[PDB]
């Protein structure tokens, strides 16, 4: 008896939809019919985008697509961290860092460099102990990651022989990634591409979807439906009546204004990182690419009108407020009660979302798809398959939401009503527990070298954001008081970070030069 | 004012005690005074203990003690698995397997070999699909591990050149491991050994221990106390008054009768595995070493009297009850509500315990030790360090309690009250959750190759036990129906098991011959 899913209908032709078609195309080995229904009429988000390092391994590698192939197609650039600018100090927006009391610029990094360990203790803890004992004033990113010296010099993460120097994620234009995966899906995975608008969702009496009707009159039948229709959530929210859980009491930002600023790569090179530039009522991203950089001011629409934000955004880069090609989007912050209901699976903005502070959005998509491939059902829609998928989404999303909440709740700024309101907010119990662990000087979420998605943000990453913002431990890791040999060892690791950080800038090619050989 | 712990007092000098002293002696880098108070007691028959593969990485390697060096000191032998004999068929115990309704012997293995994967799916899942679809008649352990063929031939997990062939753990007389560690702490880390009986625990107004009185009139001052006093929990249960949570409503067995049996190694060879031989009111371990095997009937004393168990144990091996030297113990099952209270940390039998069906005892020691070192305090005894250590202990203990529940609740024997009463136990929520996941065809706790202690028992292990006992998923993993190529890729994996089983059975030395060379007996 064949009780398999025979047809999969994906509603949506943005990044979520085509990622889904590309990945299920590879995963279901031409046993299922895959249809993408997408309205050219209804724009897709596409704003210039950044990612995290597992993208290549957990997605493109699955598709059999080498990095340098996809990268060359979407004008892709290298990302080694998020660099935070003017998060600690008061004032209006500026690209340039204000000065701290110690005379350092108000900047701190969030690299993806893995912290070295000595005696089963990561370097961060050795660094925190010397700090709290008055034996060093040096900053955490400068002391613990060579990457920092590479980024400040704007050098690349690869040599010209393409030998890897450091860990890195990607910047790219979303549209181009969408377009690349659309061609891939259609011409290599044989996905049917339907260009039209859905007008009606047909369900049966048990509340399962049977087809989507299009304005042209075609009826697209299917056994499984994936909702990549964006924030409107036309299947999961509208048709299935799954409620969205609003979480504007955990993160306040709900709006953005973006554009693509052109840029002189011969003069200033290219920064190999995403900058996140604090503002009075939020922050602004900057995503360097060959010839241009994407940017956008994320803000709360309770603390600023579309005007003020557009104006502050425009001031930042010296843009004309009245004749610029702006991109205004209001966004959901939260997750659906249940991500997958009956025979509808939400993926993308139809599912969960947080502001783009740590580049969560594309990660969420390929993690949800992977979760769906693993729990892929037949027509009986086993309750346990659906519920384990849903528990996995739930955990992945709360992990990230708390890590983001950590960026705002510990910030010292109190100059504007936005920043003050970010301290009135209640922290989820799980983040408070981790803060407690941290304050006791213990590690939070030690790395383990699938289940990455459950605990994606490691000790290294909590230290960048806590110690960067100035949240320190109450005291040093107590065990270190008994470990004079391990402390000496860690002095060698600290030297090793400086000697490597010195050696690589002298030998490494600039980011621009590396993007020259890669691209046109 | 220096806030560090200057003196650590360990009560007890069995395995828990001397592992604690040696590990702390390395971890605290001679900045702390370590004192072991323990009573001489007496010397007893070594009924043998079995272990799991991390013992060397997580403990002996930390101390810089090479495998061969410590094995040579405790007549150790190799363990590639636990082998379950007659857990599916009724009747009195026999070392020899009974024959199942389908013609197979009633034996199944729990190896330590990690499973291979095709398309991010464990080979177990390919086996279960074929099995539920009628495409293989083969057992899980035969299908998915070459260790099964190596064990059936009694071949060693290493070659004579000492090159590794399989994953394994150890068999040994733990009294000797304790004596070897005692020597190492005393000669190489200047531990203070006080051979005396503790008679009083002194405490201050806030409930903290300040010193231990001995019979001879010592008052041993300390800042941190480790309770390694055994089941008595003299510090954590008596002095600190921390309740033990009895958990005999999750696992029934609470007793053991054990002896060491001389063995003809030139005749029978040496099994590289621990055997679990099902009995009417329990089960009996067989833990081979060179020259003898340790053995012991674990039982519930609600369902059997000591004399009954002891007689059934003897009959199993053809022993003369009156001419055999037995050790007899009644053990508690559970954990202390908090393993660490104030300045008293409990380790070993003083802390938590479960029957030794899957070799949890020494594991619980070095795991808790490791957790103590990670959360090692000063004299402020920050309540977050104490609470996180306790969190880890109970998560470690529940993982293992869950795993052991799976062994009994899914046994299809109904022939005696003991076996029936196993099926009227309440499963914990988390083991029930795993069963559901398994029953839906999904993986259970997928492997990821520190934090191993959270999630130690992985998908392979849950399949060895579930499938061994007869609990199958209700239907294959559904994704597999859509993956004709992955299925074919797993067929090659199945073939690599068979071939590697053929080669290693031909090329490996007998476990006997390897032991002879390692212990220098030939
Ligand atoms: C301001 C901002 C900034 C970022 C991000 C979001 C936001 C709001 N993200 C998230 C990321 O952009 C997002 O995950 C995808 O790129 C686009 O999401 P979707 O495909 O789900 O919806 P999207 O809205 O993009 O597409 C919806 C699709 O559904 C179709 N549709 C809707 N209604 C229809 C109907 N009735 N009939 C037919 N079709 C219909 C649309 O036409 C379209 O094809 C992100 N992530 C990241 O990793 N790093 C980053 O830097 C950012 N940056
Ligand atoms: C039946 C059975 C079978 C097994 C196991 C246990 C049991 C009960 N174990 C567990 C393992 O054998 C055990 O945990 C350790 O070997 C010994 O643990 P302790 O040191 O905590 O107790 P243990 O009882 O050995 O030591 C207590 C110490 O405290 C001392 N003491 C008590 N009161 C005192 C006082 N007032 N003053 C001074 N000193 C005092 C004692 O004298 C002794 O030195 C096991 N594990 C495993 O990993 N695999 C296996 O196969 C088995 N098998």
């Amino acid at each position: 008896m064949d009780n398999r899913i025979k047809t999969v209908v994906i509603l949506g032709g943005g990044t979520a939809g085509w990622m889904t078609a590309a990945y299920l195309g590879k995963a279901l080995q031409n046993t299922v019919k895959i249809v993408v229904l997408e309205a050219p009429t209804i724009p897709r988000i596409g704003v210039g985008e950044a990612t995290v390092p597992n993208l290549q391994r957990a997605f493109f590698d699955y598709l059999g697509i080498p990095e340098e192939e996809w990268m060359r197609e979407c004008n892709a650039s290298y990302k080694m961290a998020v660099k935070f600018i003017n998060w600690r100090t008061p004032g209006e927006g500026s690209p340039d860092p204000r000065t701290l009391d110690d005379g350092h610029t108000d900047t701190f990094h969030h690299p993806f460099g893995l912290l070295p360990s000595a005696d089963q203790i990561p370097l961060s803890h050795y660094w925190a102990a010397k700090r709290l004992q008055g034996e060093t004033d040096e900053n955490f990113d400068e002391a613990c990651f060579a990457d920092t010296a590479i980024m400040n010099a704007k050098k690349a993460p690869r040599f010209l022989d393409m030998r890897r120097a450091t860990n890195y994620a990607w910047h790219f234009d979303a549209s181009k990634v969408a377009a690349f995966l659309r061609n891939f899906a259609v011409t290599k995975q044989a996905v049917e591409h339907v260009e039209d608008e859905m007008t009606e969702v047909l369900t049966d009496e048990r509340g399962f979807i049977t087809a989507l009707r299009t304005k042209s009159g075609r009826i697209l039948q299917g056994d499984l439906f994936v909702d990549c229709s964006g924030f409107r959530g036309l299947l999961i929210n509208k048709a299935m009546e799954e409620p969205f859980i609003d979480m504007s009491d955990h993160l306040l930002c709900n709006s953005a204004v973006a554009t693509a600023v052109p840029h002189d790569d011969e003069k200033n090179g290219v920064e190999p990182y995403t900058s996140s530039i604090a503002m009075e009522a939020g922050w602004t991203w900057k995503i360097p690419m060959l010839g241009r950089f994407g940017s956008g001011h994320v803000y709360s629409d309770h603390f600023a009108t579309q005007d003020e934000a557009t104006l502050a955004f425009s001031k930042l880069w010296g843009l004309d407020p009245d004749n610029t090609e702006f991109n205004h989007v209001r966004f959901r912050v939260g997750r659906n009660r249940r991500a997958w209901v009956r025979n509808c699976v939400s993926v993308g903005l139809a599912s969960c979302f947080v502001e783009p502070l740590e580049s969560s959005g594309i990660y969420f998509i390929y993690a949800a798809i992977h979760m769906l491939a693993k729990h892929f059902p037949d027509k009986t829609f086993d309750k346990v398959l659906v519920d384990r998928f849903n528990r996995e989404i739930e955990e992945m999303f709360d992990d990230t939401r708390d890590f983001l909440q950590a960026h705002y709740y510990f910030s010292p700024r109190v100059d504007t009503p936005f920043w003050r309101a970010n301290k009135e907010l209640k922290l989820a119990d799980s983040i408070k527990d981790k803060v407690e662990t941290y304050r006791a000087g213990l590690p939070v979420n030690l790395p383990v070298t699938e289940a990455e998605f459950r605990n994606f943000w490691t000790n290294g990453s909590y230290y960048c954001i806590f110690a960067g913002l100035g949240l320190m431990p109450r005291n040093p890791l107590p065990a270190l008081a008994y470990k004079p040999q391990s402390i000496a060892e860690a002095e060698l690791l600290f030297a090793d970070v400086k000697r490597k950080g010195d050696t690589l800038v002298e030998s490494l090619p600039s980011t621009y030069d590396l993007l020259r050989q890669l691209h046109g």
